[PDB]
C-alpha cells in the first residue's frame, strides 16, 4: 500500500498549528512563515499559544515546544455578523525551526487555479471517549460560487468559497475551525462557518478565500 495513499494517510501534517488558550486547545492554524500563522479572525482570545509539529495534544497540554504569540493582527476589516474577511496573522516569539515535523505551506496566489480536489484539517478526538485531541483529515472538493450562493443566500462574499462533498465529509469528520483547506498542496482556504469542518455538496462548508489577501499577508509580514 507504499504511497498508493494521501494526505490523509499521514502520520505528520507539519504545517498544522494548534491555538490554545487558558489551557484549552481553541482552534486549528496554518504556519505560513516561520514567524507567522494564518488564522481565522473568529478564533481571537487573548494570550494566545501555539503549538507547531505536534500530532496528539491534552486540554492543559504539559508537553512544553509551544510558542507564545507576540502579536495579533486581524483583518481591519473583519465582519464579526457575517464572517467576511475571518483571517488573522500571529506573530509567534521566536522564529519555528524548520524540521521534518515543521514546515510552512504556500499560499494559493491565484485566485483562478483550477485544482478543486482538497482536503482539509481540523483538531478533533477521533472518536467519543477521552482520548488526547489529534488531527483529523478528510477529502472534499470544492464548489462553485454560484452554487455556494444558492446553498447561504445573501451570506456569501467574494472574500469566501465553499467546498463539501456528497459523502459528507471523508468518514472521519471531525475536527474545529481555524485550520486550512489544502488544493494542490497550497493553502487555498480556512475552516470558517457553515457545514463545518465537512460540509455536503448542498450544505457545504464555508472557507476564507486565502488567495484574496496575499499582498495583505505580504504587508503585515515585511512591515
Amino acid at each position: 500500500k507504499l504511497v498508493h495513499g494521501g494526505p490523509c494517510d499521514k502520520t505528520s501534517h507539519p504545517y498544522q498549528a494548534a491555538l490554545y488558550t487558558s489551557g484549552h486547545l481553541l482552534c486549528g492554524g496554518v504556519l505560513i512563515h516561520p514567524l507567522w500563522v494564518l488564522t481565522a479572525a473568529h478564533c481571537k482570545k487573548p494570550n494566545l499559544q501555539v503549538f507547531l509539529g505536534k500530532h496528539n495534544l491534552r486540554q492543559q497540554e504539559s508537553s512544553q515546544e509551544q510558542s507564545s504569540v507576540v502579536r495579533a493582527v486581524i483583518h481591519p476589516d473583519y465582519d464579526a455578523a457575517s464572517h467576511d474577511q475571518d483571517i488573522m496573522l500571529l506573530r509567534l516569539a521566536r522564529p519555528a525551526k524548520l524540521s521534518e515535523l515543521i514546515q510552512p505551506l504556500p499560499l494559493e496566489r491565484d485566485c483562478s487555479a483550477q485544482t478543486t480536489s482538497c482536503h482539509i484539517l481540523g483538531w478533533g478526538k477521533t472518536a467519543d471517549g477521552d482520548f488526547p485531541d489529534t488531527i483529523q483529515c478528510a477529502y472534499i472538493h470544492l464548489v462553485s460560487r454560484e452554487e455556494c450562493e444558492h446553498a447561504y443566500p445573501g451570506q456569501i462574499t467574494q472574500n469566501m468559497l465553499c467546498a463539501g462533498d456528497e459523502k459528507y465529509g471523508k468518514d472521519s469528520c471531525q475536527g474545529d475551525s481555524g485550520g486550512p483547506l489544502v488544493c494542490g498542496d497550497h493553502l487555498r482556504g480556512l475552516v470558517s462557518w457553515g457545514n463545518i469542518p465537512c460540509g455536503s455538496k448542498e450544505k457545504p462548508g464555508v472557507y476564507t478565500n486565502v488567495c484574496r489577501y496575499t499582498n495583505w499577508i505580504q504587508k503585515t509580514i515585511q512591515a
